């Protein structure tokens, strides 16, 4: 379901996975404050300093709240 | 819009803001595989690491994308 906002998947996608372009790219669509932009950076590189792996593994750790009837709720249909 | 899934940005709200208890307590409804869990502590730390205001503002980003055109959008209504 397009409750994963493609735009939200996508820095996600790559904060955690793709490099500092890749984040910097991932996010000029929103045009966030400089001093907000530059938290960001601050994020992606603790985030680089862990392991492929562990970082992996917060992709997983993600799609497994992303994906349970607790997210995927029910409204109406 | 309830697309930001109330768990989903419950666990957000405070592996950027509360307590180790925070996040642990945060995830619990999810039930993750043990490996998979370990890989949000390992997370949790480095967040831990980076000032109040550092922290505060990856939670302002995150609401810089979740609350544009981008996110919110118009399927049928």
């Amino acid at each position: 379901s397009s409750d994963i906002c493609p735009g939200f998947l996508q820095v996600l996608e790559a904060l955690l996975l793709g490099s500092e372009s890749n984040y910097e790219a991932a996010l000029k669509p929103f045009n966030p404050a400089s001093d907000l932009q530059n938290a960001g950076t601050q994020l992606k590189r603790l985030v680089d300093t862990l392991p492929q792996e562990t970082r992996i593994n917060i992709v997983k750790l993600t799609e497994k709240i992303l994906t349970s009837p607790l997210c995927e709720q029910d409204l109406r249909v």
